[PDB]
């Protein structure tokens, strides 16, 4: 029936940019226009230095930009001529008012919905791509119906994104699945199938799953919650191991070889970070409370409480090992990003571990091979940062004269440091706190050198 | 290089029988003796009708029973001549005293350890196969050391079993992994390697996992807890689906296509049953309380609380839908086993759903195509069973004149019943409560017939 | 399990609110076979205190060596002076192994090295094991 030939995407961020670049790369006969109110970001997308780094993104953008891929600030015209409008704007957690710290702020979504229906005539498919609360598409449909024009036919779909930081291009070109939600109406099914035809240019039909709108919105939140639960579950086991003499890596391996459980996302850690795990679980908890489902709410709250407990007890282990006082002591923080091979620090466990040690008056020397130094200062600010926080240029400066080395991010270079050299210039006794299990197999060497080595999920 | 040549297994039950039968079948040059204090069970192993039924088991015993596989009641001699002693006795949940309903009763394990160290001389490997609490092998080692003899060297290992009902022979011949735990000492590592050599006759080397003793015991408990957590998580989502219009089957499919999450054990239900899920999760919770880990304890307690909530809300949904009273009403309970294709009813959700409706004075007519009627009477007893419970011999008798049909077990035949016939002789309005999603795709046909059809994870 | 001492303190036969009653009931709830000896408490009183199970689990011994014969543990609840002077090498020979002594009154202080040499695992209140 209907064929999508022109695509507009509102939001040229971590999601809108790469997704539309790949669609343009895979669909040569489709014009794809990405729009954003942030002009510096849009100009960056047309500049030869893109505003977000993803492996393979530069080659894909440069192969389409100007031909069928466009980045613009002319939002109204892009909406006007588009057959399909992606909504890919930010939905941050509300930091204010009712639902503070749990509910999502929908003001940017609503601004899009108002601006879309203002600049639209005829038939258009509007697709929710941002992570939204369940039934948010009902709000968009209400706004569209309450501002309808003659011959204005706007169809609303849900199409969540599942890409992860660092592998976006591979995830977009070979996705585990593409998820599309729509109404069970004849009009909805025509819009769902039209969006399926776009993805069918490079995604097998067997990988394209179509559901109703609410199942699609809920699936995005639930998927991230299931992932975070695996991390919190194995972290809860790490605490059991420390008290029993078991080893969390051995237990995780034994658990993960059951193919019904799987062997992915069972790496114990000081705690999961990233911009979406805590946000999506807390949103789920808030949604359940609003729907009078307190049992479900407290069920998923345990994922967050366990992650916070894993962080706090790790900070307590450092403080207790350092003779119950770390005031004016130099402590090396190796790793500040929430995972390796990135500079993103949002909700990184290094932030919370650092603030715990700062509350005790410790002198932190933080080294991360990729995180910008200005970001670390901003993250540790609410003064206290000037007195206590020092950003080192290399790990050996951070460990010079330190009582303990705290590894919070699994950077591969930390495995290869010269620890006999580090031990010589550390105050004695010297401690290593491995919050990522990156030094496994090196404990006998480190103990022979003279370190007291402690790691998560291993009895001391 | 020590070589295990004679194996004794104390306990000829669901675990000891099949495991030793497979070891005998795969190791023709190893004598395997399975002993037990129950003579009627031992004779049933030697009779042409086995006490426990498992597909393919009857062929394995009959191919070895007499060559290298034996079933005797002479426990003392089997221990005397064995190089390897399996402990495969029952470890029930304590029904009394401290830890009631959570801790495991170790009196049978201790009986083995005392009897072994009395009937043993020389070198023997004693292996924990029963599900035991963490550090239970430490207790076995204390009994052996406190009753030492000259020339007595007893090594203690952990080797849990992961077989499931219905696929025991398949799981034993092709296991996802074999888990062996022992002490990290030369005496222990030697004993570990001897037991690996037995399994190496038919299990690839990379699938044989060696850990310390505590990791092995803990891995058995944690593996079942992770599996139960998946069911409770998807069940918690089913409640969210009913309140939002999403569908739990669509959401589970969308979640399961993430290969990091996997698509197994995501089938929403009225609640998981079986003899080990609740027992192992509750034991884990009890262990965390004894070790002063209340955060970990309440984390895993949520798996049980969610399973209880899913059961109670399903019963409350039936009562609320039936105009808030079901006293003296006829209700058909289709399915009493804890899963399909078995007669086992231990911790079956049908037991708890039935008791909820019995507390309301409902007249239950229960049909299960495989559960013995005497077992159903035992499960629903403490009277109340005589007045309220009727055990039908076909589903149509149970649905004759009933207000509602409650499906608790996913037997395939329930999808194939004649529902026009059932509707004609049911009181009106007639309800179907599908606690297993077995009638999916039939909702339009059932609604046209006149049923009010309600299922878990689907808005009414 | 041998219960040495049932009165609430030494040099009396009074058992009112004695800790031996509560310690015994805790072990009885666990199904233990209690053999109770007290040099002054009337045996009929012990039965009344442990009543509302007493027939199955509670046995009142006439001497301490009878109570410790074949027992897993010796639990001292009353500070009777005679308990300090028992022949523990003799008691250890007829006890199941491992054999434990739980001193709830600190009456065996200073005797721990001998008892450990004999083979007892000796535990008392206010002392790390
Ligand atoms: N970060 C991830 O990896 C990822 C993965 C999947 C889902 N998501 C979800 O995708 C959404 C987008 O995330 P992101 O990281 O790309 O966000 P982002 O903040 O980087 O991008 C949103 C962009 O939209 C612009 N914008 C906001 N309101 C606008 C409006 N009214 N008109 C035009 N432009 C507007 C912003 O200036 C920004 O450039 C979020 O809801 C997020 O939860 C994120
Ligand atoms: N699918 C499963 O059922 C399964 C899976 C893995 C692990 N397990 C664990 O395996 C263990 C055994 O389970 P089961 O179902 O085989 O139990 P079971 O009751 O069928 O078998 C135990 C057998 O041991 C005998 N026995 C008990 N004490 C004895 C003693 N002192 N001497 C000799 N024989 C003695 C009993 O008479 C009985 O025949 C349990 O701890 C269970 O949790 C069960
Ligand atoms: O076994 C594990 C796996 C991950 N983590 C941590 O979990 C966090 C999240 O890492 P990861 O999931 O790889 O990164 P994200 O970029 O946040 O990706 C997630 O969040 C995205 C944003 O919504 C989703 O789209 C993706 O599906 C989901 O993988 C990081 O702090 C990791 O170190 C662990 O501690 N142990
Ligand atoms: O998606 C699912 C999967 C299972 N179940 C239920 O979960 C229970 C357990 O099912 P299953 O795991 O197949 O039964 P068991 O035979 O008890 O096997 C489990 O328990 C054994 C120990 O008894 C372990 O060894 C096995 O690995 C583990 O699968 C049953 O009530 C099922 O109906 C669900 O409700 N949804
Ligand atoms: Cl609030």
């Amino acid at each position: 029936m209907f064929e999508i030939k022109k695509i507009c995407c509102i939001g040229a961020g971590y999601v809108g940019g790469p997704t539309c670049s790949v669609i343009a790369h895979m669909c040569p006969e489709i014009r794809v226009t990405v729009v954003d109110v942030n002009e510096s970001r849009i100009n960056a997308w047309n500049s030869p230095t893109l505003p977000i780094y993803e492996p393979g993104l530069k080659e894909v953008v440069e192969s389409c930009r100007g031909k069928n891929l466009f980045f613009s600030t002319n939002i109204d015209d892009a909406i006007k001529e588009a057959d399909l409008v992606f909504i890919s704007v930010n939905t941050p957690t509300k930091t204010y008012g009712m639902g503070k710290g749990r509910a999502l702020d929908l003001k940017y979504i609503e601004a899009c919905a108002r601006r879309i229906v203002q600049n639209s005539n005829g038939y258009k498919i509007v697709t929710e791509k941002s992570t939204v609360p369940v039934r948010a598409a009902e709000s968009i449909r209400r706004i569209f119906d309450a501002n309808t024009k003659p011959n204005l036919n706007l169809q609303v779909l849900s199409n969540p994104e599942f890409l992860a930081e660092g592998t976006a291009i591979k995830d977009l070109k070979n996705p585990d699945r593409v998820l599309i939600g729509g109404d069970e109406t004849p009009e909805g099914q025509r819009a769902v199938q039209a969006l399926c035809a776009v993805y069918e240019h490079w995604v097998p039909r067997e990988k394209i799953l179509t559901t109703n709108t609410w199942s699609s919105e809920l699936s995005k939140l639930a998927a991230n919650a299931f992932l975070a639960q695996r991390i919190s579950s194995i972290n809860s086991i790490s605490a059991l191991c420390e008290a029993t003499g078991a080893d969390v890596e051995e237990v995780a391996t034994a658990i993960g070889m059951d193919q019904r459980i799987g062997n992915k996302f069972l790496k114990a850690s000081v705690g999961f970070g990233g911009s979406c795990f805590q946000k999506d679980v807390l949103n789920l908890v808030y949604l359940c409370e609003a729907l009078n489902l307190p049992e479900v709410a407290r069920y998923w709250q345990q994922v967050i409480d366990m992650n916070d407990y894993q962080r706090r007890r790790f900070a307590s282990r450092i403080i207790d090992s350092l003779f119950n006082t770390v005031t004016d002591k130099k402590i090396a923080i190796l790793g500040f990003a929430f995972k390796k091979d990135t500079g993103d620090t949002r909700e990184s466990s290094s932030i919370y571990i650092s603030k715990y040690l700062m509350d005790e008056g410790a002198h932190l020397h933080i080294y991360d091979p990729k995180v910008p130094r200005e970001q670390i200062v901003v993250d540790l600010s609410h003064d206290q940062v000037s007195r206590l926080v020092t950003i080192s240029k290399d790990p050996y400066e951070a460990c010079d004269g330190a009582h303990a080395v705290v590894i919070c991010t699994e950077w591969d270079m930390f495995k290869e440091l010269d620890y006999e050299r580090i031990h010589k210039k550390m105050l004695k006794p010297a401690f290593i706190f491995d919050g990522r299990r990156v030094l496994d197999g090196l404990h006998n060497e480190l103990q022979t050198i003279g370190f007291q080595i402690e790691t998560i999920g291993k009895k001391v």
